[PDB]
């Protein structure tokens, strides 16, 4: 009997995704994410990108564990590695803007935007799968 | 508030998929998805083969929904379409082989293997998702 990831989560390339079906302040995603042991989704290949951006586009606007809460125009995600540049293609046309004023990032249609961290929505998680022989 | 899926299926593209976490021959994985009025899964996108196919190396091999069982080299999907020339693609190197002792299309490694419809694989199954 194998599962790779909680009921309820999405396995894939190793990891385990949740997609939350309300809607909370990013601290608040955050927080959602700890309590499961997890992390607001950090995103690291392609791939899951894509993967996420589907399903979010499909949902509504949604968020991702990457804000620039420290330092502004400066991306880190919520462990504290910095954006890669190769994901920098992401990011809408148009976005981000507001800078200073809108520090968290989200998924919106085809892309990524920032918005103001306040703000409810949708949110992801995720954590490691756990294998079977 | 908004859910595309039952809970414990997985939204891709427009479908509702759940994957099995135990094994089942090949017909009794199609009973399987008609108990909840699914299918044994019908592959109509690359993205679909691709998100599937990382899933299944990590569980076994694992069973789609296409056979040759009605007519003995012509692969069916369950609902009754034909494997699509766009398809052809994702057999194995090596598959399908052995026509006619194998009548059963399995995940294996990158790619679709043809294998004997009687041994237990995990299967997955596939329906509509539900719009927000
Ligand atoms: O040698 S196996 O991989 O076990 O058998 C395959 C083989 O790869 C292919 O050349 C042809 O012979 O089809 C067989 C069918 O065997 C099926 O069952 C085995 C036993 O567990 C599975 O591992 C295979 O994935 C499957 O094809
Ligand atoms: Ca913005
Ligand atoms: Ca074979």
């Amino acid at each position: 009997l194998c599962r790779l990831c909680p009921w309820d989560w999405t396995f894939l390339l190793g990891n385990c995704y949740f997609f939350s079906k309300s809607q909370r302040n990013w601290n608040d995603a955050v927080t959602a994410c700890k309590e499961v042991k997890a992390q607001l989704v950090i995103i690291n290949s392609d791939e899951e990108q894509t993967f996420l951006q589907q399903t979010s586009k499909a949902k509504g606007p949604t968020w991702m564990g990457l804000s620039d809460l420290k330092k502004e125009a400066t991306w880190l995600w919520v462990d504290g590695s910095t954006l890669s540049s190769r994901f920098q293609k992401y990011w809408n046309r148009g976005e981000p803007n507001n800078i200073g004023e809108e520090d968290c990032v989200e998924f919106a249609g085809d892309g990524w935007n920032d918005s103001k961290c306040e703000l409810k929505k949708f949110w992801i998680c995720k954590k490691s799968a756990t294998p079977c022989t």
